[PDB]
């Protein structure tokens, strides 16, 4: 099946754009991304760096999750995100969603060898 670290890049990977540039982004990337194919994912949020960047954070600030668990990592820097939230008018199949732009620090689960990214568990 697909692997932990693949589903991490496909559903919150953007490393082809800088920021959103639309109201329509969310939308689109949700759809194309297939996030949306069994039910309409609530939130959701996309990084808009590199790869190599995004699973360094690995090697940054261990910090506990929100769970509790301590596999997870603070970014020393700032990422230009993309946060995805559902809105009033959403029903599945059609997936509606609101986007908004921002930098903030991430706060990812990591696991395996390579210790790479698995969750996205917090943007502060």
């Amino acid at each position: 099946k697909e692997t932990a670290a693949a589903k991490f890049e496909r559903q919150h990977m953007d490393s082809s754009t800088s920021a959103a540039s639309s109201s329509n982004y969310c939308n689109q990337m949700m759809k194309s991304r297939n996030l949306t194919k069994d039910r309409c994912k609530p939130v959701n949020t996309f990084v808009h760096e590199s790869l190599a960047d995004v699973q360094a954070v690995c090697s940054q600030k261990n910090v506990a999750c929100k769970n509790g668990q301590t596999n997870c990592y603070q970014s020393y820097s700032t990422m230009s995100i993309t946060d995805c939230r559902e809105t009033g008018s959403s029903k599945y199949p059609n997936c509606a969603y609101k986007t908004t732009q921002a930098n903030k620090h991430i706060i990812v689960a990591c696991e395996g060898n390579p210790y790479v990214p698995v969750h996205f568990d917090a943007s502060v």
